This record gives C-alpha cells, structure tokens and sequence, in this order.
RNA sequence: UGAACUCGCUGUGAAGAUGCAGUGUACCCGCGGCAAGACGGAAAGACCCCGUGAACCUUUACUAUAGCUUGACACUGAACA
C-alpha cells in the first residue's frame, strides 16, 4: 500500500512521505493510530494544498505539550502506602492503573496507557524506578515510594 | 373346478395310464366310515443352475469421497539478532 504519513513514525518514513508499506501495518495500525493515510492522487494532491503547513506545527506543539506535561512532575518520589505484608513480600501486586491515580492524584495527567514499566507489578517495598510514555519520542522517569 | 356317460390287471407310451391295445369283472342311485391313487389342494421350488439380474455385507479388488493430517498463499503486523 502506499500511504502518506503525518507523524514521525520510527523505521518506514519521515513527514509528508509516501512510503508503500505492508498493507497490514498500514490498515490495523497507521490509519486507526492517526499518523498515516491512504495515498490517493486527491490525498496527495489534498496534502499539498493545505495540510502540510499545518502538521508539522502541530507536531512542534505536540512536542511541546509533551515537554510540558513530562516537566510538570519530576521530583521523582510520589508516595503510595498500598497493602502490604511484613518485610518486603507485598499484599496484592500493584497495577499501572494505581500508579497511574496516584501520579493524578499528586501532579500530572498521565493515563494508563501512557505508562511504561520493567516489571509492571512492583511487588515489594522501595524505590522502584517507573519510566514513561506519554509520547513514542519522549520519556519520563518520575519515581515511586510504595510502603505498607 | 378344461369337459365327463370318472373299473382292475398286463403291455405300449415325454419312459409310473379312469381315458390307448388286449383281457377280466361291474344292474341304477345314495348314506356312514377309512385315506392307497387322481403325480390330490395350498404357494410362478426356498436346495441346484442360468441372468454380462438386484440387494446388503467383507477386504491388502478398482475408482472416488466426508473426515483427520501436511505445506504454499490469503486474513497477517513491527522490531532485533
Ligand atoms: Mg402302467
Ligand atoms: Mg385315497
Ligand atoms: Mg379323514
Ligand atoms: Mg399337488
Ligand atoms: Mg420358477
């Protein structure tokens, strides 16, 4: 398939570029994820009328707003006293859903799926290093204290 | 249930005769019995053979097929070795 872009996606292709791709990749995940479109002579044609002098301002703020949201919180300890056994050994294992409350509880917008982890679970007591996704360009390393 | 004025023997005869030949006996007709014969009645022999007949059934008969299994291509992608 070939298809023009809208997004700095990683490998295939670079902004307002007409890559031909599997047609999978382009069917179930550009076109629903936002960042490409069908390379029809009217889409191309339609893109260089007008859209290309406006993606890419909205990918310089796009990056922005993720500057922003990255830099609002990065005191890197936000403080959840979940359930927990003795010495280690925590009650019941800790989902990204909870991590994601509790840095809305205190800080940033930052939803479920905009959360990266190495484990996932946290299943004991301490400093557990989080990272973040709130964009596939940009991360974030705001850690957690969980306690008893 | 062809029609009957439907005896016995010996012989002849699709080769085991109430019906032919030869011969012996028997008046016409019931009734109650028996059941040897009328190749008695019943059922186009059920064993056998024939049909370039049928059915089912078996299998290492033939040719197929549902199924189960194999691989290519599609639905079907991204990276990295
Ligand atoms: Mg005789
Ligand atoms: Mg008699
Ligand atoms: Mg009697
Ligand atoms: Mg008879
Ligand atoms: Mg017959």
């Amino acid at each position: 398939m070939q298809v023009i872009l809208l997004d700095k996606v990683a490998n295939l292709g670079s902004l307002g570029d007409q890559v031909n791709v599997k047609a999978g990749y382009a069917r179930n995940f550009l076109v629903p994820q936002g960042k490409a479109v069908p390379a029809t002579k009217k889409n191309i044609e339609f893109f260089e009328a007008r859209r290309a002098e406006l993606e890419a301002k909205l990918a310089e703020v796009l990056a922005a707003a993720n500057a922003r949201a990255e830099k609002i919180n990065a005191l890197e300890t936000v403080t959840i006293a979940s359930k927990a056994g003795d010495e280690g050994k925590l009650f019941g294992s800790i989902g990204t859903r909870d991590i994601a409350d509790a840095v809305t509880a205190a800080g940033v917008e930052v939803a479920k799926s905009e959360v990266r982890l190495p484990n996932g679970v946290l299943r004991t007591t301490g400093e557990h290093e989080v990272s973040f996704q709130v964009h596939s360009e940009v991360f974030a390393k705001v850690i957690v204290n969980v306690v008893a």
